[PDB]
């Protein structure tokens, strides 16, 4: 019997092959390790995979919100999956509807089409059981932290069971004022034909949120923070900020909803042959209004020359924008054999809508907030829609097929290839007659404020990707195997918008290709103690290729090249039957390798990458009633972007925190547990934005309670 912290398969029928007998760097977090650890959303899941999480603060103009992942060294948040379907959207994704999330470092294009040059993270719909029962959670902790959910799933008759799940929380920050949180969620699904050749699922998701967004806090007196000028000298010496201080207003806030509905065919052809097909509909809407601070000489405003007086600016970060995404997916797998070779085939055909609105709204205006007083109970404004909108529709249609050829009873052989065709449109358009910075004069004779087209136009294009691997299985319980795979992002892949062909520096100009990401990967898994312990070992090289850079002239072209390269260490399920362990090491050395450098520092790393990162979990049954539980992670240093900024930190320190847990079973129905986070109460930057003037902090010691009934 598999591990509960070892998942031992995908639940993606595009994965041929149990994990470790994938020729691909794969962790597989199951729901038993983030009940253990609380996690209720998706970013502090992807907590026990190393060097992975929300690194950026974003620029000036914009900020980060929700699960802004990074990975590998770039953002990756645009491929983030639902059971396989891309889910975008700059909000957190609570873990309450979820079975297991998938992790795979280093792309490949024949698995979700196009993405990330980093890899793919997948999280797992739960889906009706077959067995009847209950399970409820109730949650209090630090900054009066709430937290509900409830499990439900009861069988109806020879082949029916419905399944319903639902969350609720709420709170405040425990370590930044006026931060709040407050979500909602429901899930409700019903399954027929189980146990039969034919079979329906049907899913549903809601969930609303209500959040207070954060825009950070100034970096004065970081490693590295300067005074930007002999007039504003006294910042050398006023110390760091209050970490709790606030430095938005009251009219910040940031809403959204997320509705998605899933419909799932499968009939099985013979006991080795099945015909899946999926169809989801889903739309991601979201709103808000925060804050983003700024600390140079022109930005200080001195009316005392005691520091306690000083200003600095605000500025105000707004969206509006709606996300869906409409799809239908065939797959066909089926296992059979050619002569003494034996074939684990996995084909299929998608078809995908994809569209994005930017809704544009009026400026908005905020005054200086005091340095180490912020005044936020002031309230500036709302969002108006102005009518100057952006559109993004990307159509594809892909066809795929992978096969793993069993050669012997030792040595397999795995292959795939995809073919996306793709059409992406994208039109956008500003309110003429601005003062800020993208503002556009108005033409002759139209009224100021009318919607003004700064972009339309269109691109199509095909993606061929492919990947293949040889696995060598040296004894029983350890292969060796190699892997290569492409991937491909093309012009509007990214985000849906396209530039004009023929001038600009944009990857996204419909002229020039898709950024190529080719990645090599050699390593050893090792299923151990009766195949409950699952260790794994590889080495692994990323070399992007087609990034924009400037030629001589003022010409640009796609001569630009990065890589990532290191080494991963992984370890998952039980030691003993009483000693559970998670956990992972990484070493990527993410560098410019053609171009520009982009570090602050003038070196070739890649920012918000840190170059080293570790990550182990473990939980120890001491007795029947009394578990434990344990987490320590270390986050390397990393470089920030280059800006003109003067004075602000070129880079952030690595960091260790620390977590422990504490479980109680009371009886069959009732059990407690107590997990306590950052237990050595350490400060640190969590991330920095690219001018460097704000940072998020990290956060400080906070306990959770949780209560824990099953019927
Ligand atoms: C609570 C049940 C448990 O089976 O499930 C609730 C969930 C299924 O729906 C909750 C949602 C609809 O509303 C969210 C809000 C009420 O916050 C949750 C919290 C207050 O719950 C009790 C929480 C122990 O706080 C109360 C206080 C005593 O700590
Ligand atoms: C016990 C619990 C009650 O709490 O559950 C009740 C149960 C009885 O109902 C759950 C189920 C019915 O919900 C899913 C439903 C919303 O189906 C979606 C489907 C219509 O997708 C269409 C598809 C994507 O859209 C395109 C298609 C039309 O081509
Ligand atoms: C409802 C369903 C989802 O449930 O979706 C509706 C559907 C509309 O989705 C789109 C699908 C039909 O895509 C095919 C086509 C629209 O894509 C353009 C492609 C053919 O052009 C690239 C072409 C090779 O490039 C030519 C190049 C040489 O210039
Ligand atoms: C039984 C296991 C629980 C260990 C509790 C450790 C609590 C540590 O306590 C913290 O220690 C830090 C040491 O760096 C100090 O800097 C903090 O001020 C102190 O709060």
């Amino acid at each position: 019997t598999p591990s509960l912290y070892a998942p031992q398969q995908s639940a993606d029928p595009k994965f041929s092959r149990p994990v470790a007998d994938t020729t691909r760097t794969m962790t597989v977090i199951s729901e038993q390790v983030i009940k253990d650890q609380g996690a209720t959303n998706l970013t502090d899941a992807l907590k026990n995979v190393p060097g992975v999480g929300a690194f950026f603060a974003g620029e000036n103009g914009n900020s980060t919100t929700g699960d802004a992942i990074y990975m590998r060294g770039a953002d990756t948040s645009n491929s983030i999956y639902i059971d396989g379907i891309r889910d975008i959207g700059s909000v957190s994704r609570d873990t309450f509807n979820t079975e297991q999330v998938e992790v795979i470092k280093g792309p490949s294009g024949t698995d979700y089409g196009r993405s990330a040059p980093t890899g793919s993270i997948n999280m797992i719909s739960k889906q009706p059981r077959n067995d009847s029962g209950i399970d409820a959670s109730a949650s209090i902790g630090s900054a009066w932290f709430r937290r509900g959910t409830l499990d439900v799933n009861q069988v109806i008759g020879d082949t029916t069971a419905v399944r319903l799940n639902v969350m609720g929380e709420k709170t405040h920050d425990a370590g930044r004022d006026k931060v709040k949180n407050e979500r909602y969620g429901v899930a409700p699904s019903v399954a027929f034909g189980l146990g039969t050749a034919n079979r329906l699922y049907l899913n549903y998701l809601h969930v609303t949120q209500h959040n207070t967004p954060d825009g950070g806090i100034p970096t004065i007196g970081l490693p590295g923070y300067s005074a930007p000028s002999a007039g504003t000298a006294a910042l050398n010496h006023s110390g760091k900020v209050d970490t709790h201080n606030f430095y938005g207003t009251d009219s910040d806030y940031d809403d959204s909803t997320t509705d998605t509905a899933t419909m799932r065919f499968e009939h099985d052809i013979n006991d080795n042959t099945t015909i899946r097909n999926t169809t989801r509909w889903s739309r991601v809407k979201q709103d808000y209004l925060m804050t983003a601070i700024m600390g140079g000489a022109s930005n200080i405003t001195q009316p005392t020359s005691d520091v306690n007086s000083w200003t600095w600016s605000r500025t105000a970060n707004t969206k509006d924008v709606s996300n869906k995404i409409l799809t239908n997916q065939t797959n066909l797998t089926s296992t059979f054999y050619t002569g003494s070779i034996g074939h684990d085939v996995s084909t299929g055909v998608e078809f995908t809508r994809e569209t994005q609105t930017n809704y544009g709204v009026n400026p908005v205006t905020l005054p200086a907030v005091n340095i180490y007083h912020p005044d936020s109970s002031i309230h500036p404004g709302g969002l108006t829609r102005n009518g100057a909108n952006a559109n993004g529709q990307t159509d594809t249609f892909a066809i795929y097929a992978f096969d793993t050829l069993q050669i012997t009873r030792d040595f397999e052989l795995n292959g795939g290839i995809r073919l996306d065709n793709y059409h992406t449109e994208y039109d956008s358009a500003t309110a003429c007659g601005g003062s800020g910075r993208g503002a556009i004069t108005c033409p002759t004779g139209v009224a100021k404020g009318s919607p003004v087209t700064t972009v339309d136009t269109a691109k199509s294009g095909n993606l061929m990707n492919w990947k293949a691997g040889a696995l060598y299985h040296l004894t029983e319980n350890g292969n060796v195997y190699i892997n290569y795979a492409v991937s491909q992002q093309p012009p509007g892949g990214n985000n849906f918008a396209l530039a004009q062909s023929g001038s600009g520096n944009s990857a996204n100009r419909t002229d020039f290709k898709p950024q190529k990401a080719n990645t090599s990967e050699i390593g050893t898994k090792w299923q151990v103690l009766d195949k409950r312990l699952l260790l794994t070992a590889a080495l692994f090289r990323t070399d992007i290729e087609n990034e924009v850079e400037q030629n001589d002239d003022g010409t640009y072209s796609q001569y630009g090249k990065k890589r990532v390269e290191g080494y991963e260490i992984s370890v998952a399920g039980n030691i003993t039957p009483a000693w559970q362990v998670i956990g992972g090491y990484t070493q990527q050395k993410a560098t410019i390798k053609n171009g520009k450098d982009v570090a602050q520092d003038g070196s070739s790393s890649l920012p918000y990458t840190p170059e080293h990162a570790f990550t182990l979990w473990s939980q120890y049954q001491a007795t029947d009633d009394i578990s434990v539980g344990a987490g320590a992670r270390y986050i390397g240093s990393m470089h920030k972007g280059s800006d003109g900024a003067v004075g602000t930190p070129a880079f952030t320190e690595g960091y260790w925190v620390a977590d422990a847990k504490l479980g109680y079973r009371v009886n069959r129905n009732l059990d407690f547990q107590l997990n306590v986070y950052n237990l050595f109460d350490t400060d640190y930057v969590a991330s920095i934005n690219k001018s460097g003037y704000r940072y998020h902090p990290g956060e400080p010691r906070t306990f959770l309670l949780t209560a824990n009934m099953h019927f």
